[PDB]
């Protein structure tokens, strides 16, 4: 008998769908097969995340680690396991993350988005086909290399195609783990690390003859390395930071326009709040973004039914009692927000997409939902994402009408994070048509 025998489980959709499934039917602590243990009651969110008494499991992260043998986020901020580890370099690094280090972010969030709603306004003629993921992508790159790096990638331009294939097949890369598929990951991994190096050497080299540099998130990943025996730790973070800093924020993007493509409703009021809120003006300044309240609703029902980041892993070390189910020591515990988003026990009609569940008068959902994680290990990105997808939503809403070109699917994909299955093809018209 396996140690995990007597544990309740089995004998465009998604493995998430699968274990929504299995939560519904087994209950709140089922085994998958490494074997893991499911845990999706709120009690258990509460105790395991809220606490740096457990920490993330190396095991479940190495495929983030190293990938063909070729490191990749390595011992960065998201795959560190390591809590005094993980903790030097995060204080250090939340530094990039304070409020007034976001509030400089707005003439970049403003331009890129602006940028975007520019080129779709040209091809907003109800009939020429726009894939909204590929687009969104594209800014939400745009935005992450310019904010963090100060690096102008220009993919809204159609510039650095390589540098998009190597996302790609890196992506693919962390989902596979044959001949030339391992050839083309590898390269792609070994090309993302060397964008780091390159563009180091520029900013060390640019300190160095004086010359003016904005601090940034880069400005702190070098902190973090202060005194480092080598540059390993730098790229690691690097390579972190340019991937997680853009597709879990593209993805979410994607996946509100795809759902707001089928709530007509919701998106005239959206368009009301925008048009009152920020009128026609070109720029929307710090303060207008609180204001944007139904949008606020929105994205957070968006993020409900479609988190990028479905969930997370903490290490049990010592047996312990879950939910009247005993869990043997030295267990990967699995938490997802996706499934219990899902839950019918944790959220009326819970596919019913209703932005009013997030409203200010409503119970706040407690232990079962989050899209950024919970405790000393949620998202650091997590206001900068809030900013910059409300940037980019509220421009879009102001200027654009969008239908969904019949025979586009909502499903889901999972390749690392939840995205849209199909390239959320849209046609576009000028608002006032
Ligand atoms: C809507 C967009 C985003 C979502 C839904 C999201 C979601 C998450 C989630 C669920 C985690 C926990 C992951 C885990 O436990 O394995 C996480 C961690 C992280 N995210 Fe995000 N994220 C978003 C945007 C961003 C952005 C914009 C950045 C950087 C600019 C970022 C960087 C990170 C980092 C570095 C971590 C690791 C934090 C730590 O452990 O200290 N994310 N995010
Ligand atoms: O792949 C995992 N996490 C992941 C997170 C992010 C992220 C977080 N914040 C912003 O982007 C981005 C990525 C990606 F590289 F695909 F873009 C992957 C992973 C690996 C092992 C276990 C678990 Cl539970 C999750």
């Amino acid at each position: 008998h396996s140690r995990y025998e007597h544990i309740p489980g089995p004998p465009g959709r998604v493995l998430q769908d699968v274990f929504l499934d299995w939560a519904k039917k087994y209950g709140p602590v089922v085994r998958v097969n490494k074997t893991s243990v499911i845990v999706t009651s709120p009690e258990s969110v509460k105790k395991f995340l809220m606490s740096t008494k457990y920490n993330k499991d190396s095991k479940m992260y190495r495929a983030l680690q190293t990938v063909f043998g070729e490191r990749l986020f390595g011992q960065g901020l998201v795959s560190e396991c390591n809590y005094e580890r993980w903790h030097k370099q995060r204080r250090v690094i939340d530094l990039a993350f304070s409020r007034s280090s976001l509030v400089s972010l707005m003439e970049t969030f403003n331009e890129k988005a602006e940028q975007l709603v520019e080129i779709l306004e040209a091809k907003a003629d109800g009939q020429t086909p726009v894939s909204m993921q590929d687009m969104l992508t594209y800014t939400a790159m745009d935005i992450l290399a310019k904010a963090a790096f100060g690096m102008e990638t220009s993919m809204l331009l159609g510039a650095q195609k390589p540098l998009s294939q190597a996302v790609k097949l890196m992506l693919e890369g962390i989902t596979a783990s044959k001949r030339k598929q391992l050839r083309e990951v590898r390269e792609s991994i070994r090309f993302l690390r060397q964008v780091g190096r390159d563009w180091v050497q520029r900013r060390r080299e640019a300190l160095k003859r004086g010359e003016e540099v904005p601090a940034d998130i880069l400005t702190q990943i070098l902190k973090a390395e202060e005194g480092a025996q080598d540059d390993e730790g730098l790229l690691d973070n690097f390579v972190t930071f340019f991937i997680a800093g853009h597709e879990t924020s593209a993805n979410h993007l994607a996946f509100t326009v795809m759902e707001l493509s089928r709530q007509p409703e919701i998106v005239a009021r959206l368009q009301a709040e925008v048009d009152e809120v920020i009128g026609s003006k070109r720029y929307l300044d710090f303060e207008d973004l609180g204001r944007l309240q139904y949008l606020s609703q929105v994205l957070k029902e968006s993020l409900r039914l479609y988190p990028p980041a479905w969930g997370t892993f903490r290490l049990l070390e010592e047996e312990t009692l879950i939910d009247g189910v005993r869990v043997p020591g030295n267990t990967p515990l699995l938490f997802s927000t996706y499934v219990m988003g899902r839950m019918d026990t944790y959220f009326e009609d819970p596919l019913t997409f209703n932005p009013d569940r997030f409203g200010p008068g409503a119970p706040k959902p407690r232990f079962t939902y989050f899209p950024f994680s919970l405790g000393h290990r949620s998202c650091i990105g997590q206001q900068f994402a809030q900013m910059e997808v409300k940037v980019v939503m509220a421009k879009l809403l102001q200027r654009l009408e969008f239908r969904l070109v019949p025979g586009q699917r909502f499903g889901l994909q999972e390749q690392a994070t939840l995205k849209p299955l199909d390239p959320v093809l849209c046609t576009l018209r000028p608002r006032g048509w």
